[PDB]
């Protein structure tokens, strides 16, 4: 596994920034089909990640994408502008908002030190997995698209004299994301609700966030959080779920796969050493691959349905991931190793074929683990 090989992992620096900015970027990893038809099942979805410096605004536009914004660092405040409502939102980490493509919105960093970073999952409407952005606001740069209609069309649209309305789309030359006064910061943010707030709702609601619940899953050694489309309607029409796990210093997550939903990871803190089995590389009769290699911040790792896998944090910090879930509705972890683990359900019997070994030794080897999910990893 020369990582470059390895079909599932897209390293941080595989990112592609699509515009050049001052005050943050935005970057989007290239379709998952790019390297391997082995992730046409996910064809349709991207992942990309905005940044934004302190104090800096990123200019409105809208996609041609439903999104699913997480924020992942900071704080920042996201202003929703369609054709009949307006919504503000002060987001902060851990921090969840379906964006309904099509939504023009700009972003604001109001925080003088802080950096602002959201991890973004995005699902093409048009061509399967062209996802674009357009720049309503702008002019030379970034382009806007008014510039694409001819002066006579814009005058009369605009019902404004054609060299002044040209005038006001070439004044803009700094790029997407820029500079934002204090005084500007005060202006933009406030009407946006700010643990969320989404209005009594219907189109665009607020923000939603786990991050003070308890884990579904969790130990001294990790905690796995997760919203399912079967508890928030908003993610239900994507049928995506956004999970957060949290493995200490020292620990791993015992193996386990995913019933039905394909995940894509990206660290968002620390480093970890992976191992996957996967038939498909390996393998008439089945072989499965040894699929390895390490993760640091920003790397993403595409897990396939039903194949197992392990993590298992290195070095000294914890190991911290948003995963996105595509085909999450009626998803479940089986964990393969650990006190609660599939052989729980599976009589002594069927333990002593499987293994060829005596059902009660079977059974006394997988009662050794005493603890469930996360575990002191190798050392
Ligand atoms: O689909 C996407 C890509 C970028 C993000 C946005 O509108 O900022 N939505
Ligand atoms: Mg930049």
């Amino acid at each position: 596994q020369q990582e470059s090989n390895v079909p599932y992992l897209f390293k941080v620096v595989r990112f592609k920034s699509r515009f050049r900015a001052s005050h943050g970027d935005f970057r989007i990893l290239p379709k998952f089909v790019q390297r391997s038809q082995l992730l046409r099942g996910i064809e349709k979805f991207r992942v990309s990640v905005i940044e934004l410096e302190p104090q800096s605004f990123m200019l409105p536009h809208h996609c041609d994408g439903e999104a699913i914004f997480v924020v992942v660092k900071g704080q920042g405040v996201i202003v929703i502008a369609e054709q009949d409502k307006n919504n503000s939102f002060n987001l902060q980490k851990g921090d969840v908002l379906r964006l309904h493509g099509g939504s023009t919105i700009f972003l604001l960093n109001a925080d003088a030190n802080e950096k602002f970073k959201v991890y973004v999952l995005a699902k093409s409407v048009n061509a399967p997995g062209e996802v674009q952005e357009y720049f309503s606001a702008g002019g030379q740069n970034p382009e806007s698209f008014y510039r694409a209609f001819v002066v006579d069309i814009l005058e009369s649209a605009f019902n404004v004299k054609r060299d002044k309305i040209e005038r006001l789309f070439s004044q803009q030359k700094a790029g997407a994301i820029i500079s934002a006064s204090g005084a500007q910061a005060a202006a933009k943010a406030g009407h946006a609700s700010a643990a969320g707030g989404a209005a009594a709702a219907a189109r665009v609601a607020g923000p939603f966030n786990l991050m003070k619940e308890v884990p579904e899953f969790g130990s001294a050694f990790g905690q796995f959080q997760e919203a399912a489309p079967q508890r928030h309607v908003q993610l239900r029409d994507l049928d995506a779920a956004v999970a957060f796990m949290n493995i200490n210093s020292g620990g791993m997550v015992l193996p386990y796969y995913n019933s039905r939903s394909t995940r894509v990871v990206a660290v968002v803190e620390g480093n970890a050493r992976f191992e996957m089995a996967c038939p498909h590389l390996g393998a008439a009769v089945v072989h499965y691959a040894k699929v390895r290699g390490n993760l640091n911040v920003g790397d993403v790792l595409v897990i396939p349905a039903g194949h197992p896998i392990t993590f298992v944090a290195v070095a000294g910090s914890d190991f911290r991931v948003v995963g996105f879930g595509i085909d999450a509705e009626h998803n479940k972890k089986n964990f393969l190793a650990g006190k609660q683990n599939i052989w729980r359900n599976i009589d002594r019997e069927a333990k002593e074929l499987s293994f060829d070994m005596p059902g009660a030794e079977v059974e006394e080897i997988f009662a050794k683990q005493i603890l469930s999910y996360f575990v002191a990893g190798p050392a």
